[PDB]
């Protein structure tokens, strides 16, 4: 299968919530904070100049992670 598994389905919102790709580890300093690695997906969950706030897909981490340390895969259309 695809690893395996042992409690809750899940029980989340969520659609096509914008996306942001840790380039660089951003370890939380703070209780809001969430730790991040390089190369990570985060669901962004709230974005507030300054910090946007999202959810690791990794383990589901819900904390607040700065735009320089990722980068907007796809959000701000153009068209």
């Amino acid at each position: 299968g695809s690893s395996g598994s042992s409690g809750w389905q899940g029980l989340s919102s969520k659609g096509d919530l914008p996306q942001v790709e840790i380039t660089k580890a951003f370890f939380a300093k703070q209780a809001d904070e969430v730790t991040l690695q390089q190369a990570d997906v985060v669901l962004v969950l709230q974005q507030e100049d300054g910090w946007l706030y999202g959810e690791r897909l990794r383990d589901g981490e819900t904390g607040w992670f700065p735009e320089d340390f990722a980068r907007f895969i796809s959000g701000p259309s153009s068209g």
